[PDB]
């Protein structure tokens, strides 16, 4: 019941490959991130330790490790629905009951996460993955990294991310709170989901689809395709100054998040 195959490859990123693992005699499949260090010893422990500590059904399980010299075994819930990423249809996105649950789901995956005391850093839709029963589950814990312990936040000041997610604090600020970030890119996840693309390239003055939100330009591509309900919530959202920006909490208050569509 402890030996595995490798039946198909399913993430080939940087660190190495998640595999498709289909036990020989339960049939029971799981995903294994495989990490070779020799081809990072820090980094690794980081998503390893955060992984024990995650329990809930918004977040993909982590099962345990193998070490085997160099190759260490990430083992992972298998979520046989994919990426969101491969449900936003380009220039359309998706229904909006869909767009809705999606957006409850990594509402509570977060508010958990926060409340551990822990940031995921990189908050996507290709690190956003559907089980079988079409549930939101948050993969990745790669970038990961503690915000709260003993109840006392501590401020971040490494820059990380993906460019078109990350907030424009990050890129503006010496040091940052951990959970607005995070709220930011969520927000960001539902454009994408609403409109089938993302606004910028990167949220800096020195962008013009940037510039055309701050000055309440709505009546161009992305924010034209959404409706006025959703697009109220995303003004909440994508607020320049950290400390102005919608907390969760006001999040679960919202008219367009408690109204019902599913
Ligand atoms: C929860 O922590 C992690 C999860 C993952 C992870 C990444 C991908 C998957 C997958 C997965 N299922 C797929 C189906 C189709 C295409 C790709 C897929 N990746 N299932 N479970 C995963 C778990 C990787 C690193 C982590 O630290």
């Amino acid at each position: 019941v402890e030996d595995w195959d490798l039946v198909q490859t399913l993430g080939e990123g940087a660190y190495g490959e998640v595999q498709l693992a289909v036990n020989r005699v339960t049939e029971e499949a799981v995903a294994v991130k495989i990490v070779d260090m020799k081809r990072c010893p820090e980094n690794i422990k980081k998503e390893i330790c955060i992984n024990k500590m995650l329990n809930h059904e918004n977040v993909v399980k982590f099962y345990g490790h193998r070490r085997e010299g160099n190759i260490q075994y990430l083992f992972l819930e298998y979520c046989s629905g994919g990426e969101l990423f491969d449900r936003i249809e380009p220039d359309i996105g998706m229904p909006e009951p869909d767009a809705q649950r999606f957006f409850h789901q990594l509402m509570a995956g977060v508010v958990y996460l926060h409340g551990i005391g822990i940031t995921h850093r990189d908050i996507k839709p290709e690190n956003l993955l559907l089980d079988e029963r079409d549930n939101l589950k948050i993969s990745d814990f790669g970038l990961a990294t503690v915000f709260r312990y003993n109840n006392r936040e501590r401020l971040l000041n490494k820059m990380c991310g993906t460019l078109p997610y990350v907030a424009p604090e990050l890129l503006k600020r010496r040091e940052f709170h951990a959970e607005p970030v995070d709220v930011w890119s969520c927000g960001i996840v539902l454009t994408a989901m609403l409109a089938g693309e993302l606004p910028w390239d990167q949220p800096s003055d020195s962008c013009q689809e940037y510039s055309d939100w701050k000055e309440k330009k709505t009546y161009l591509n992305p924010w034209k395709k959404i409706d006025s309900a959703p697009l109220a919530l995303l003004h909440k959202i994508l607020v320049e100054n950290p400390s102005a920006r919608i907390t969760i909490p006001d999040i679960k208050k919202d008219r367009w998040y408690n109204k019902p569509l599913k």
